[PDB]
């Protein structure tokens, strides 16, 4: 439904188009972080710092541990029903969340099991194997600096200094701890925390957390990069200091007839000024409708735009008949001295504003002449097989726009400012004079009775 | 003097209020940063390295200093008094951070005590105690490294491997102060600096910092999660190479009378057009008066909004009169295909467009079904106990809100496309609109003069 | 042409100016990051771990490999021609880049040379002399873990433990290339990356690579703040696994004719309304013409701002006839209760809102009274030598501005508030009001022939 002739009329043109692919996520494992680190083989070196260390731990967990008991406190098997009278209030978001933590949600006899299988590793990645369970995966965050660095030099410092050492590395992890999961987290319920944003409280790279998970193939990239993988808290041990997490690798689904268009402009000149068209970087369109497009969640791979957000949004109606073929509806701005995008090579053509730049004819040697009844160059093979533009050298193929028209023949819109000053300025001046013409604008009809 | 009755009508409700509490500072330390470290015990093997830090300390350093002279110069004795036409130009915040700078600075025979203090110490963090004086708190940001790494490992690698190690860590600490005291510190006489801001320089964690000053208590996590605790440049000496910082640590006062109210909103339905009434996500009120709430600088603990800033600014009038009861000046927007705030649970009722998700009666099996004349759906036990809305059973509680009133008793307010394209498309049509009709504009008095 | 007379009397004064400095680049240096370390001391005690390492490098590498040869495969002599008809479509800034990638690419036998001279070298910088050629810098990201903490302990570390301690530290810079290099790199053809961005791949650390190009100088703290020390990707390759960049240093040039001005304001009362005029707080002139001003990628110098990027822009015709002194041009808005900015010091007078401040005069004790009838008072020596404006005793020079003329002789302009959602509330309600009053509008002709 984009009018692609009309928009190229005031240098407007498509770019790239690709499909709109979303996430859905159906298994979700389970994903430990073990807080106390094994320090069997450290002989009591390190007991100041620990205490120290489970002190500050305390202040952390105990807030969200209360946080999850108020909403689970208030499910009761019906499915399950939730107690909306004992809650009180509640967005849907919260109470699909807290659904989900009811649900998937380990049994205490599991928590009893898992406390005890935590207590006998000493690795910084294990698989925990429970019978008839799926595969619990636990983490701790200085086991490999304990296992690399502390234990082989146990012969070598003395106590005082393996405490020290130790005491550093735990400070640092409680504060990338509180940054998690502190006063910062609002919401710890329905908060979801990407892998990424894990990285630190896990080791400090989350390859091999990946690889342990069985995530991977094609995807992988373009998932991750999205930030689709994501991590919502379950259970929270202030006895044992441990962080039950549970997270998805999400399946990706293409959306039908949707298309992304990425638009790309070039300045015109009327007269001596150079102006540009204000179109959306991205629009989307599925069929008849167009809507704006929200990248902020998006990664455009070759085979292409993987989402991990919804990144469709309504388009206001006067700039969707603008993308429509209303030139009259769209926008336009002044472009600074040195504007940049001053030419494009679309469909082997070249659009360019030979006011403002140099457009040479190579193979006959001469200048091409931007007449000021026009506001665009078309140039195609017909008239110049090869030209330079602003010193590149281009070959182009047969034609696919018509030579330019006339100004007069293009009704061109409004100029805008963008800036946040600039809109508050002559926004204020507009509604200073529709409220210095308010009775005239009140007695409307009286007027148009006459 | 918010009219919660009205707003809940276009689906605005709150979902939790709390009290607002602002930072104040009495009492003030001083925290020098050493940045020459102790190398004695590393026999001369870290000349070369140390003497090409020092150099490069010294391009960041002397601009500061020069900075901080050429205000404390125009300071003078009356109990002091600015030189204002010596200085020129200055605003009020650099005219007041240069009284406090001029009157909280240790004194010229202390700077001397302060630099034989200096020299003699070899820790990371050790507390200089004078005779007479406030505790000064001296942090090396590469002592812990120098003590627990090279040191030890003194008889065990070659002089040359000892420097070698060292030069990188020297260099990655000029890194980051130059980060922090470069020239991206646009006016240092003024700048406050966030205790985390300097963690890296500080040795790269902050816990045993803040023990040492004694900023401890139960407000501690929450004023620093605000970024309430700040330092400010008092003294830099080029000769010793240490800079001096004053650092306070605020006391909360409430502020008696302001509520700040969260509100959350759910869609309605015009037909088959979803809605959704624009209204900010946090304000505030003082009696009658009705404000816009910032909360960038702010961190939400249970028992109140702990900011580090004020978060108050004024609401513009429409908007007030919108949260005031008047739903015609409330504006409203479009939302995407799949929209999350479809019901909210308020009062133990639940307020849901059911227009637009499946509204089910658990206790009788009926479906919900909501009026074309009407735009949203108020469930409440007299009519069904336990409820159905998305696929999640709710209990509701006795009835909170009157039954859905028909569309033709509100009056809805304007439809707008928040967007900064769709603001300036919308802008430049308007202004179009009214520069073309200035003339009748220009001449209201004749046609009401008729 | 900035009237700063009319634009004192609504509390707006400048306070600084400045030249601008623009960056532009003629050399240019090659740069090459060589993924694979040199492990030979290590006894092949890290086989699995480098295995593991090769295989992740591909997935990311051979994406940018087929990208630069999907450009350079349309790039033919004549110097050079680009096939316009086979590319089909492309931006100018990517055509340009494209011609660039081609110029700046090493000869086929020069990367055979360059192959060779990776492979011989064993420390993390070092400079590689082709003869007949410049320089190329080859950088090893964790060749100094491996030369300075590994090869050392070889003797004492089991050959299991080697391999683990260099496995951590391969994924953790494999992922910073991931970040650098992976799908969130658009067009690597036009990508220019800065040379802190590259920090960690680098080796975590970018003084010694500076030194090592030669990059130094007095202009080389603001050039290096303002990120315009750039690289480009020229060649990547799969085989042996590096990467070979372009970077260059620019030169700063001067501007001629452009001043930039920093703007700062003071409060002013109508009645008991506390009112703050709407400026930009930069702008830019050249003779006549008056343009905004972006800071986002300037360093402010003592000698003048250097700023990497173009930072002049258009200003809308409204803003610029309110700083030529149309006071009435100018919006206003209102200020929350604690407003910091109620007196400023220039020119060596006063200019202080004293309806919201207790100004007195310390030579003879009164206090400074401000009449309603006024808006702003204004401080000289000739009334007040010595003055206290909000607890600051302030020395003041001869009167460098008028005395403050009554408000009926100013004009204000409108009201406004900047906030997105109040723009978004008053917006609608204005284009409602145009949409009701359409009919009227489009009368005009009749309206006035009437
Ligand atoms: C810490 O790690 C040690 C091993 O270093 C753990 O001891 C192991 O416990 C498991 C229990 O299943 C036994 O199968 C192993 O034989 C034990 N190994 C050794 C060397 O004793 C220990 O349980 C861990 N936890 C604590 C608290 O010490
Ligand atoms: C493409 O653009 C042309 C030129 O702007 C449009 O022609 C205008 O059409 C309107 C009616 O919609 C007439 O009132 C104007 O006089 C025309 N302007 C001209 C000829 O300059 C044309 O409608 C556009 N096409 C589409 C499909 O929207
Ligand atoms: C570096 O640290 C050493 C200690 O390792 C400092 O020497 C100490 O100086 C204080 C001065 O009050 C004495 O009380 C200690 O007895 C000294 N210790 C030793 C072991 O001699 C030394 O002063 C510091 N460096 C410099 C350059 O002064
Ligand atoms: C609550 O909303 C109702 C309905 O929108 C408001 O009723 C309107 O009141 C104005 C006068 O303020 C009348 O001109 C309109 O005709 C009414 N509209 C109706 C009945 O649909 C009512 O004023 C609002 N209450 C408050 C306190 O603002
Ligand atoms: C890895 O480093 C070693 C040295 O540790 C390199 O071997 C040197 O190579 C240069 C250049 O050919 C010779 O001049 C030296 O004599 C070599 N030194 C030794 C001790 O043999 C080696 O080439 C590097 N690369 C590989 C792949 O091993
Ligand atoms: C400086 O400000 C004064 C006061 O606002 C301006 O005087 C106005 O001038 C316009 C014409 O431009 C008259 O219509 C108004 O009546 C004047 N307003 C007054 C006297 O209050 C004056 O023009 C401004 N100077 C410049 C150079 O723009
Ligand atoms: C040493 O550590 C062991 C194992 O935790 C503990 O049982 C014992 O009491 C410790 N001894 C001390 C702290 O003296
Ligand atoms: C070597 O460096 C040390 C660093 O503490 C310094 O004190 C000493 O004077 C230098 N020279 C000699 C000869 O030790
Ligand atoms: C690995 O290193 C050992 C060191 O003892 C050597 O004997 C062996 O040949 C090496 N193997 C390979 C495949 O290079």
């Amino acid at each position: 439904q984009i009018h692609w002739g009309n928009l190229s009329k005031i240098g407007v043109v498509g770019i790239g188009s690709a499909s709109y692919k979303v996430m859905t996520r159906s298994s979700h494992q389970s994903l430990v972080i073990k807080l106390m680190p094994n320090i069997t083989l450290l002989n009591n070196c390190t007991r100041v710092e620990i205490a120290e260390y489970r002190r500050l731990l305390r202040t952390v967990l105990e807030p969200i541990r209360d946080a999850l008991n108020a909403m689970t406190q208030n499910i009761r098997p019906v499915g399950v029903v939730l107690a909306g009278a004992a809650l009180g209030v509640a967005t849907a978001a919260q109470i699909t969340a807290g659904i989900a933590l009811h649900q998937s949600m380990l049994n205490s006899q599991a928590i009893d099991n898992l406390r005890a299988s935590l207590e006998t590793t000493n690795q910084a990645i294990e698989a925990i194997r429970q019978a008839g369970q799926g595969m619990i995966l636990a983490v701790q965050g200085v086991q490999d600096y304990i296992n690399n660095e502390l234990i082989p030099s146990m012969n070598q410092l003395s106590c005082d200094l393996i405490g020290q050492k130790l005491g550093l590395k735990l400070l640092r992890y409680y504060t990338e701890i509180l940054s998690l999961f502190g006063p910062s987290l609002r919401d710890p319920i329905s908060a979801e925390i990407s892998i990424q944003a894990l990285s630190y409280a896990l080791g400090g790279d989350i390859n091999k957390v990946l690889e342990k998970l069985g995530y991977s193939g094609g995807d992988l990239l373009g998932i991750l990069e999205s930030r689709g993988i994501k991590a919502r808290i379950t259970h929270v041990d202030t006895e044992s200091y441990f962080i039950v997490l549970s997270i998805a690798y999400p399946t990706l689904s293409e959306i039908k007839g949707v298309i992304v268009h990425r638009l790309e402009g070039v300045s015109y000149n009327i007269g001596s000024q150079e102006w540009y068209t204000t179109v959306p970087k991205y629009v989307a369109t599925q069929g008849y409708l167009i809507s704006n497009f929200d990248e902020s969640s998006c990664t455009f791979m070759p085979e292409g735009t993987v989402c991990s957000q919804n990144a469709l949004y309504p388009m206001s109606p006067l700039l969707q008949e603008c993308l429509r073929g209303s030139t009259k509806s769209c926008a336009r701005t002044l472009v600074s001295g040195s504007f940049g995008n001053r030419f494009i090579l679309s469909q082997g053509n070249l659009i360019a504003n030979c006011a403002s730049i140099l457009c040479k004819c190579y193979t006959t040697g001469t200048i091409i002449n931007q007449d000021p009844d026009k506001i665009l160059t078309y140039i195609a093979a017909d008239h110049c097989p090869v030209v330079e533009v602003n010193g590149v050298t281009i070959q182009v193929g047969s034609r696919r726009y018509p030579d330019a028209v006339y100004l007069h023949r293009i009704d061109l819109g409004p100029p805008i400012s963008l800036g946040r000053l600039d809109v508050g300025t002559n926004l204020g001046n507009a509604i200073a004079k529709l409220e210095d013409a308010k009775e005239l604008l009140e007695s409307s009809d009286q007027i148009l009775r006459s």
